[PDB]
DNA sequence: TAATTACCTGTGACAAATTGCCCTCAGACGG
DNA sequence: TACCGTCTGAGGGCAATTTGTCACAGGTAAT
């Protein structure tokens, strides 16, 4: 099939900044570390680039910018805590094969309250954002592949750390609900729809409705 | 009744970031 | 064992799209 993502609820909520290639990155992080305590992960030029339809050259791009972009990252967990993402710059020892260094007080909050995922199901959206909502919407997912959750607007701007902008009602609509919904619906196999919950004048919650494409 | 205010909304316009894309050239390796 | 061609990827750039920010116009209700 594909790799089989699995995370805590509290990453999936948790509150953070990271670019499309970072959270893809992670999303190997998580798989390594799944596997077996060091915090030491690697990651190959050529693999990623298999992984993600990537050349070798965009592949050591996306890698070696995502990595220098880590610095100063943090992560948020609500139960608040904050952590950075790496302890340590990152390195090649090798040519073409890269080494990082997790936080590894960040172990427990990896690895019953879970959220999961195969990485093909995620690995063409674009837009950091819809792969944070993807995963928010997975982690309230049944069996089947259907599911439905209120989402708080407030808490998805903090969660997802929103440009500032996007407190402004239409542009959050605009350029972060309309166009992740038409990503996730044009890119993943969940189909997906939503209605707005409103208090007064103001919008205060997003209710998300979805099934899976194999079924009608 | 009318005018001003305090909310909301959508869209046009621009800036900034992000995309897959292109070209160069050395390191590793195997042939 | 030694040289060179090939694949890889570590770099430099890109224009086309997407995203992020804000001015502006319209609607409504309170006042
Ligand atoms: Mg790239």
């Amino acid at each position: 099939n594909s790799p089989r993502i699995v995370q805590s609820n509290d990453l999936t909520e948790a509150a953070y900044s990271l670019s499309r290639d970072q959270k893809r990155m992670l999303y190997l992080f998580v798989d390594q570390i799944r596997k077996s305590h060091d915090g030491i992960c690697e990651i190959h030029v050529a693999k990623y680039a298999e992984i993600f339809g990537l050349t070798s050259a965009e592949a050591s791009k996306d890698i070696r910018q995502a990595l220098k972009s880590f610095a100063g990252k943090e992560v948020v967990f609500y139960r608040y805590e904050s952590f950075p993402w790496f302890i340590k710059p990152a390195h090649s020892p090798s040519r073409g094969l890269y080494s990082v260094h997790i936080n590894p007080y960040l172990i427990p909050f990896f690895i019953n309250r879970f959220t999961q995922f195969r990485l093909s199901e995620t690995k063409e959206i674009t837009n950091p954002y819809a792969m944070r909502l993807y995963e928010s919407l997975c982690q309230y997912r049944k069996p089947d592949g259907s599911g439905i959750v209120s989402l708080k607007i407030d808490w998805i701007i903090e969660r997802y750390q929103l440009p500032q902008s996007y407190q402004r009602m239409p542009d959050f609509r605009r350029r972060f609900l309309q166009v992740c919904v038409n990503e996730i619906n044009s890119r993943t196999p969940m189909r997906l729809s939503y209605i707005e919950k409103k208090k007064g004048r103001q919008t205060t919650h997003i209710v998300f409705s979805f099934r899976d494409i194999t079924s009608m």
